[PDB]
């Protein structure tokens, strides 16, 4: 199953060639391609359940796209070439190639609602989160199990007009903010991880993204909490006669709930986890990250790929 | 004197708590003050001569202000106590806490024009700069003198509408740009440095910034080539009233041309080259480098300070 | 095939727990166990070519033992479950467990010989070497090659007393020495890989190392030269009536000649490539390398294993 | 006072070029004579209290010989060119080359007994040592602290003859061992290092030694205690006489008692603090550590030296 890597290396090899020269769609297609190339190279059935988007619009790793060998039992198969493309173009920090992979209908809807509203903390301080409570009080007793002073903390929070609010609050409790332009997924694992800089991500972003970080916070430990954002009364009415209770707190079982959930992601740029793709005369090299639920193992896997072998 | 190192960690730990918080001045003023304190703690004799600006629309380190607790020979001094207080308040990458010295009056003057037009790159492509000639044959020449495809240059650049041009002219000729939305002393530094990712750093930026980076480039080797760049005809002949030729093609030793060049910076937030200021239970983690040209020598400085107390909380490991 | 990481991790997990305990065989007797168990959980066939020994004096993993779940293509499978199983048994430094696979009836028979001469070297000097010429010769050849200088050469060599004369050898050539007490897999490794501060393995180790470090050296690049060494007339004449020619040179393909070979290590204690296994208070972390002559792709894996509970421990950093 | 690192830099280096050559004395006065010769750069008013011995048969940094400037107040000075030469002849791993400053008259006398028995450990367990009582008992003290199971700890033993019953009491209760050939001066700022692999220290070694360990602990935590170990009834007797209760325990301070401590090593050989020193064609690279008791400040220094610009 760590074979699984090879796909987000390619992933990452592939943007990593248009890195900074400000193409989004050719570095994300380019990225698209190289994914779905080599995940049907791979020993396993799988149906995208988050991708690109709907066939009508989305070519490869379109919603429903069957992927695989065809050996091996159904499973879901979340993707994202590229976590925030704009990153890619501009040479920014903290693009991640990323894919998830759990039990076949174990992920939660992607489509329901666009937007979610979430915070993810460690596995230190997962059990006090309570995303009804203000933001304050989550930082504050968040704080107090890393036996760090609030105003020690870090908050990673997506730089939005929708945020404003949040922002203000967060600032107001004397707590550092680290706004990110994209990516929360990446904002979400590196709230997770260790020593990374960053102690807890808030915010309103992408629900397929929230599902994405669930999956590695099966793995890895901690928690994200979420609840869906309807943007109009449209959305609001849609999620309501489709069955949801908007009062309704999503753990991370929620948003994943598989007992065999696997997830790994390969840099694209720097980022404050994982190296971005270094490319040289004879080779490069990608930096990478893959996790398992049941063992719970984690692995930093660092290659060096010789593509030839020159004079 | 590593000693100096001191000022810029004491410059960003002031600025680490206002990281994000969305108040610039607040940032700047709680890292000028810090670095005024520790600077005036060290034995040097030093004028300001880039800070803050003139004695009256800044308080502290003051063009002119004297700094050092008085012994030591009268030598030229440069602070930008963050570059960039923009990144800082905003908590996005590469905010800088930044202090270079070198030997009295051998500074170029910063009041001369507010921005000048740059080139930086470093030692492997040092002679083969001319800021007169269009980027596109820079480029060029820098990838074949370090063997290099021209589709695999980087070149950093501010994020302005002034530079359309210049980014469009970089894109066209196959190279990558690092868009960066503040701080090209940084920039400048990791152009220079010599895997580091950046090529090449390109642009009209701060003529403050221009000469503090050049004080590094004189420690670390390579190039930085600069001309001024007023911003209407008012500044141009405030610039030509003062006797400068604005068709001069400032380098490396125009901007900073003494023997005795000291230069030290240390992370505020997480960059290419330093990581920010981390903070941990029993205290803080501070990433520097200090250079100096009279050796050439580079160190990379990581420090951990107890906030405080005498083994009362865990260890903690580094970089 | 990544998954046989999981093979020399388990055996490198194993041993942990007698590192410094003093009983080599208890150390070994876990590590063969643990690898043994996990390797026939992989979907491979093999046969063991290199392992513990003949049927009867090694219980586990014995020569021609069949190990797998049973699919898969038949192939060579050769292990090393602690390349100095004292190193281990003693705490000290450069123990790996070692695990290598290739094509079916590929890799040379390592009971032809006890002992082998040895020299091995990086990609840069790989045409180089001539095992029957003196060591001085070779270094000397091999400096000039990588444009060093010899005096900044360093041999890997096993401190023997049969090696006093070719250690001398090194020393008047003017090059350093690395003197190790055991592990010419992990000596002959570290020779090979570029940047690693060793240049050279000289001398004479056991049989199936070489035939090993052949494996690696095969997918990561450079050359073993290698002679079998008998160690009496008695073994001369074992060796001649089975065909030997005992002045035939082997290269790395006549050591393991097959187009599909696979390498992997793991950690046992802290090595100049690998850290060792160590102990956190949720688990453990442990350092591999992985290797595949067709792609020539090489893998640093780190691994954390919770040893376990989910999210009932704080969370570790690595490397 | 961070320039002191210039000195075990300059004896790291001179060192560096003797490694792996197989001549302990060409190695240890190259770095012995480099330390001279920089010290003496230095603005200070030392004196040698810990070197490589008395006048009669130590020409440089002997017993009482006066180092530095002339500037500035008089203060012990306790100095390790190379802590285990054959370390460095054989091209061994931690090797490395060792200073210490203090209040003059606060560095305990290396020359009572030739010996002592030591332990020692990290801040997070420094509070639970007891010299007196048996190895076991410290072992599973400390793991009880750290949250490890017994068989998760390391314990660093110098490998000698007079440690037979040691290594046998360690090897009874069921921890690993780190066995060391040389250098209880890298073996102890290990055992208090985070995450070195090393959790404690134990055993006999140099006084000398000890007094430098505890002097790196007065700065960065942790704890040494120790006990004179005579060798005969001789050096037994010469130590009553000279007025020392053999029952006493000293503890960290009373081996540096100053409130004014500074410590700074560089790596000769890669070890697992510090990176040995790398030559290059434009340089060298030295790693380095630094640190003070009266801020409890720790630094790290990479160094970069260009001793030439070549062509
Ligand atoms: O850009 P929006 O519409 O505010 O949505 C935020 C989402 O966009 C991304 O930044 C990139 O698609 C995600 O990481 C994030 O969840
Ligand atoms: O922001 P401006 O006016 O375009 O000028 C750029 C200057 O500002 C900074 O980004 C920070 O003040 C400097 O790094 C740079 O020299
Ligand atoms: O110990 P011997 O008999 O000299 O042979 C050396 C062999 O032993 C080992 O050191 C460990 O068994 C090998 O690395 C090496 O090939
Ligand atoms: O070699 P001995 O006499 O047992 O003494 C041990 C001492 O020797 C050294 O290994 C090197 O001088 C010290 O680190 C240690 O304290
Ligand atoms: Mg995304
Ligand atoms: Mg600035
Ligand atoms: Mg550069
Ligand atoms: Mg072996
Ligand atoms: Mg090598
Ligand atoms: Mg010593």
């Amino acid at each position: 199953h760590m074979e699984l890597v090879r796909v987000t290396e390619a992933g990452a090899m592939a943007a990593g060639r248009w890195v900074g020269r400000g193409d989004k769609e050719g570095g994300d297609g380019a990225a698209v391609d190289a994914m779905r190339e080599l995940v049907n190279s791979v020993s396993m059935r799988g149906v995208v359940v988050i991708g690109e988007g709907e066939k009508d619009h989305a070519p490869m790793l379109y919603n429903g796209e069957e992927v695989g060998n065809g050996d091996g039992p159904e499973c879901d198969f979340a993707v994202d070439p590229i976590d925030g493309a704009t990153l890619m173009s501009k040479g920014m920090t903290n693009a991640i190639s990323v894919l998830a992979v759990a039990d076949r209908g174990t992920m939660f809807d992607p489509s329901a609602v666009f937007y979610m509203n979430k915070i993810a903390v460690g596995p230190d301080a997962a059990h006090v989160l309570d995303i009804t409570a203000p933001i304050s009080e989550n930082i504050r007793a968040v704080a107090k199990v890393k036996d760090l002073s609030v105003r020690d903390m870090t908050v990673c929070i997506l730089d939005r007009p929708r945020h404003a609010q949040l922002i203000h609050d967060v600032r107001a409790t004397g707590a550092r903010i680290r706004l990110i332009t994209d990516g929360d997924v990446a904002g979400a694992i590196s709230a997770c991880r260790p020593h990374s800089g960053t102690d807890l991500l808030a915010g309103i972003g992408g629900t397929p993204e929230g599902i994405i970080a669930a999956a590695a916070i099966r793995c890895m430990g901690g928690a994200i909490q979420a609840q869906l954002a309807p943007r109009d009364d449209a959305e609001r009415r849609k999620a309501l006669e489709a069955g949801y209770d908007l009062n309704q707190v999503l753990t991370t079982e929620d948003l994943v709930s598989g007992e065999n959930v696997f997830f790994c992601a390969t840099g694209v740029t720097d980022g404050d986890l994982l190296k971005g793709v270094r490319y040289y005369p004879g080779g490069c090299t990608t930096h990478s990250i893959v996790m398992r639920s049941k063992s719970g193992t984690v692995r930093m896997i660092e290659a060096y790929h010789r593509l030839s072998k020159l004079n």
